[PDB]
């Protein structure tokens, strides 16, 4: 496409919506390609990552850790304006892994604090892929400090079976999985900062042990839990999108299986079926597709267990609906 | 099928055999659907896992590190007699990977010392799939504690490859592979405890820093190897299922190759092929099919090197037979 | 075939080559079944690994590290002639993970200090493969020194996609990555040592944290970054064959993908498509085939960060050609 044929496509703004739900977006693509435009200002912020009220200087796009899940569809081009607040204290920039040249963006979107840029590249590959922080020579202390999300590239014909079989989900949900490493002091606990910076030196010892402190779901321990526990029915079909942009992970869901699950994340690659448990690598995204049948809570985590339960990988689906005996029954219930 | 349908289908009850070793079954189903039943006493107790006299409060379905392989076929029905004598001292369950709903029977099988339950499931998706204890709140100290194993869902047809010729093995092994967290002493000496308890908090300890003192197979360093070694002949059709309900595993044979690999461990997944080393995340079980083509000392390990020589991830396979110089032949043997 | 007719085959001398570069070589089968020959000197020497000048007492195939990529194709026989020179210190042998027998060809392969070996075997499977050294009872030892490299069995008629279209490159890479594990003292300095030997009880211990200190490409930081970097032009295909014989890995090309993956190393598995970032298990080769379509700097990386960025393991391509502003342009440069 030349300039013109592209300066004369049709632009649709979206708004985006924060993780782990996702801004409306249709499956099958309405019309020709699309320049879609999206806006993300970057936010230098304090959060809490767990219930004892341990603290991270989280370096967030559009204030949240992961980052929003943008929607497009193959050969839409996606127009990201990056903004780089004047209130924050570090250059950040950005670099899509669906996105081909310059370092996936990162090379032409190194913003200080007080500017913005506006890239634009062409989603000619579908699947969803990690988005993520890349300052040169501070790479992997702003992708653990939670600057990462994912977007996803649907194919113009929506989502279909390794056998061409139309897949239609009724929802979705971006799951993104934040290895985090906080220092701690000779007592076991964990340090607080007053500025981002002065949190550095320690905190790259840390990951150098390649051991994180905490693993968590949508920012914190617990994040995806009670009120905000996800939810389905028996019978619906469930989307989760998972990513981790630095670090393996494992997702499973409890009482349940990945009826399909594109473990690498890529549309045009089979997926898998019948998956008790799926593996996503460290600079990637994966996506499973269910349809519930049994009602009751549901646990969704990342099965290397002591990452789940102790370090915080644990989020949890409330499902209404009529329990199936067929399926599953108590024939005899705890007794002497 | 209706209620009266299910409720008319034969039920069997089999004798279950201690890994590596399988209990009897078909490989194409006999008949129609079956309920297949089991039974299975948990068994805690002190078990040596090392040539130093290192010991571990094992948490043992069916008094085995790994718990036993469970066979059935595709649209069978699980049901297990799961006891938990007065003896023990911890409430304990089951989550089978392979069902659907509850946890994975995890929210029906909740019995404490002194009872017992039974749950029955569909076994309606086809693999081999973990199923591990799993007390809510206490998930990873059982798993960790060796209270895992694995079932295999035989398609009805048996298994076949990506063309669809029929695979059909001479002989089936089971190796579970299981993560251990041994607390030490400052000395560096693997402490002791009266009741399994009194270990939780130090145990826990080194969970967190997801490094294993041991990674085994079948309970122990070197259970499956000298005298214990598997065995097979030139010419024999072998299934390997491995699994491992924590942390990620890569097996190889040494000598040999995976010609089928269901890296997943579900059947309606196409088989990779003439692999090296293939790759079972925690949280999963995984299938070999090799067909021996060489006599001689194999060994079977999980190919983080590490993991297997100095931490216990290695045994060995004993194989009978001709050479064949065609395939493999020394021109010149080592010499000044 | 017969010793015989072995016997008869033509023979073919080939000239290695220091890694990432590849030795000459065609794509399709030139002629029916051969017998190739190679020839490989062990080196025992110290290497610097990182610009504080830790040293490494490398155990190095050819010299380098990783040992350079042998290429053969499906039914030749590969004959290396293995050679132990007078002035080491260990005894070494050789395991080809592409061979069927002997571990490899390990246990035929033993040579002590002043010995040589010549070990045959039929190239009988397509794809890429480890080979390392395995001394019974120092196995992972030898193999994290950087004793491993990897070879090609390409498909007598070349590579393929997964529905039969060939895939011919232009250019090949080899990157072989190294797990190092390097003591220190009290002061967190690395340690020096005079002699292999030396080390091996300080070098256990850090081995067993199962923490490398160092990942590194080509044998050392920045070996292939800066001036080393990889080239390529717009519109060349380009294969990078990425091994690791003891650790995981994920390879990324930041700014591309991997068109076509074999992420198993196996040509007979049909590779995974539009991949961002693939993953290879400790013990296995794998293989990327990508079209470059923008010029420019890319990184390769291990995409855990931590380890690309703090620990090594990262590499560049420095690639010629015109810009393309239809995959990517900046609508907006960074400004205020
Ligand atoms: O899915 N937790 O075992
Ligand atoms: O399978 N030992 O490298
Ligand atoms: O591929 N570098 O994030
Ligand atoms: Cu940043
Ligand atoms: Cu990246
Ligand atoms: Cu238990
Ligand atoms: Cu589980
Ligand atoms: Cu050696
Ligand atoms: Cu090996």
């Amino acid at each position: 496409a030349t300039a013109a044929e592209i300066a004369a496509l049709p632009r649709q703004k979206v708004e985006l919506v924060d993780p782990p739900f996702v801004h409306a977006h249709s499956q099958v693509a309405e019309g020709g390609p699309k320049v879609v435009e999206f806006t993300m200002v970057i936010e230098e912020k304090k959060i809490v990552i767990d219930d004892a009220g341990t603290e991270v200087h989280a370096m967030a796009f559009n204030g949240t850790v992961p980052g929003p899940l943008m929607v497009v569809h193959q050969d839409d081009y996606l127009e990201l304006t990056l903004i780089n607040p004047e209130t924050n204290t570090l250059m950040h920039n950005i670099d899509f892994h669906a996105a081909t040249g310059a370092l996936g963006g990162g090379g032409l979107t190194e913003i200080n604090p007080g500017e913005k840029t506006i890239l634009r590249f062409k989603a000619t590959k579908p699947g969803v892929f990690v988005y993520h922080c890349a300052p040169p020579g501070m790479v992997p202390w702003h992708v653990v400090s939670g600057m990462n999300g994912a977007i996803m590239v649907l194919p113009r014909e929506g989502l279909h079976d390794g056998k061409g079989k139309a897949l239609t989900y009724d929802k979705i949900y971006y799951v993104g999985e934040q290895d985090f490493y906080v220092p701690r002091d000779e007592n076991g606990k964990y340090k607080k900062y007053e500025a981002p910076g002065d949190a550095y030196e320690d905190t790259v010892k840390v990951m150098r042990t390649l051991t994180p402190t905490h693993v968590v779901f949508n920012g914190a321990v617990g994040a995806l839990t009670g009120d905000k526990a996800m939810t389905a029915a028996v019978g619906e079909k469930v989307l989760i999108v998972h990513s981790q942009a630095n670090r393996d992970t494992r997702p499973h869901l409890t009482g349940g299986h990945g009826d399909y699950v594109w473990a690498t994340g890529k549309f045009n690659t089979p997926p898998d079926v019948d998956q008790e448990t799926w593996f996503i690598p460290g600079g990637a995204a994966g996506a499973a597709f269910y349809t519930f049948q049994q009602p009751g809570i549901y646990a969704y985590v990342n099965h290397n267990l002591i990452e789940a339960f102790e370090l915080g990988a644990a989020a949890h689906f409330k499902v209404t609906g009529e329990w199936n005996d067929d399926l599953m029954t108590s024939v005899l219930a705890p007794s002497g």
